[PDB]
């Protein structure tokens, strides 16, 4: 099959994936993972396609890829990764399966490790994280009643660990510090998307709290997040206070301060804080938070002003379309609401429903208007997309 045929099949399956409950659509987590992924991709050879990285809520460690550079990572990866370089080693491994066009054979696994460790190193991560991560997987398997799921897909015989140790040993020592974002992402993942063995335990928080400064702050953030989720909003504000004071332009802290404020009907305080943020105009996380606060504060037009632009510039972001729908609903702009929901459905592969909704929007809009022309042309595009997905 061609590269264009690979893109098409990939788009079909990305859409089916987005229609599934386990997909994590958190703005902070999505932005972190794709920023990390793009860093690795920028240092890889034989990249012939865009890459996209997806995070699914699943407490079994695994990672896989499918057509068109689409890499899926289970959230349990954050539980297993002690540092950012270890998380990156798994992502680099996956990228290498893709770039080499490859469960997998012994030879494919070896190649993905060898290519992946070079990408790791070129991207400024510690090569030793790769064998260290694998040794951890084997150590868990050695005394559990069953192996980690990822080993079913990516077999890990001893020879593979030995080869990886050797490659890392041959490269120069490169001790590296995890970004604060790694620890905050880990805290958020295990704390907000907890499930089964994915939990933000007191033991992890206490270990961090006596770690380096980045770990200390992520623990405190973790405590604030958990207070927020247990309806302890005063405690959450108080725990967050020193974090926000030390880094008033940190998007993780601004995001959480917004949710704390909204939870206590302080929409105006939250709006004002976000309007003063320096990176408001360029950081999609801050834009969505502001839109959400405007909605909660009963200013749906201000929300729509943000979200029309946001959805235009972030068309594959299902959060944008959902909030746009809510804003337009609250304005009783019902054709625009229907159209926003249609795009939500189209991203999840539910093309019939998308077309139905757009057809309603078109029918109750002025005949021969510019708006009606826009809806009818979008219906055209979705029908045609439906035809090419027919074979599947
Ligand atoms: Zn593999």
């Amino acid at each position: 099959l061609s590269i264009g045929q690979e893109m098409q099949m990939g788009d079909y399956y990305v859409r089916q994936l987005r229609g599934s409950a386990p997909l994590i659509n958190d703005p902070l987590l999505t932005q972190y993972i794709n920023s990390l992924g793009m860093r690795l991709v920028s240092h890889a050879n034989s990249v012939k396609t865009p890459f996209h990285f997806f995070l699914i809520n699943n407490d079994e460690i695994n990672a896989f890829a499918f057509f068109g550079g689409n890499v899926v990572l289970h959230s349990a990866l954050f539980r297993y990764s002690d540092n950012e370089s270890q998380l990156a080693s798994v992502m680099a491994h996956e990228i290498s399966h893709v770039t080499q066009r490859h469960s997998f054979t012994q030879q494919n696994e070896q190649e993905a490790d060898r290519i992946g460790i070079q990408v790791l190193q070129r991207s400024g991560f510690d090569p030793q994280a790769m064998p260290t991560f694998l040794e951890k997987l084997l150590d868990q398997a050695r005394y559990s009643s069953r192996p980690p799921e990822i080993l079913l897909t990516h077999p890990l015989p001893e020879s593979r660990l030995a080869d990886a140790r050797n490659r890392a040993n041959q490269m120069r020592p490169m001790v590296v510090q995890s970004s604060e974002d790694f620890y905050l992402a880990k805290a958020r993942t295990l704390g907000m998307y907890n499930s089964g063995r994915n939990q933000l335990t007191s033991d992890l928080l206490d270990e961090w709290a006596k770690g380096n400064v980045r770990q200390q702050r992520a623990a405190q953030y973790g405590r604030a997040l958990q207070a927020m989720e247990a309806n302890k909003y005063d405690e959450a504000r108080k725990t967050l206070q020193p974090l926000l004071a030390a880094e008033p332009g940190n998007a993780w802290y601004l995001d959480l301060a917004t949710d704390i404020d909204l939870g206590q009907n302080k929409a105006n305080e939250a709006i004002n804080r976000l309007k003063n943020a320096r990176d408001l105009r360029t950081n999609p996380v801050l834009q969505l938070n502001l839109a959400n606060a405007y909605l909660q504060g009963g200013q749906p037009q201000e929300a729509a002003n943000i979200l029309n632009r946001y959805t235009f510039n972030n068309k594959d972001d299902s959060n944008g379309w959902d909030l746009l729908a809510q804003a337009e609903a609250a304005l009783n702009n019902r054709d625009q609401e229907l159209a926003a929901r249609a795009e939500g459905y189209a991203l999840a592969g539910r093309l019939d429903q998308a077309i139905s909704l757009l057809s309603s929007a078109s029918s109750q809009v002025k005949l021969g208007s510019l708006q009606q022309a826009r809806y009818d042309a979008r219906i055209d595009q979705l029908r045609q997309l439906q035809e090419r997905f027919k074979p599947y």
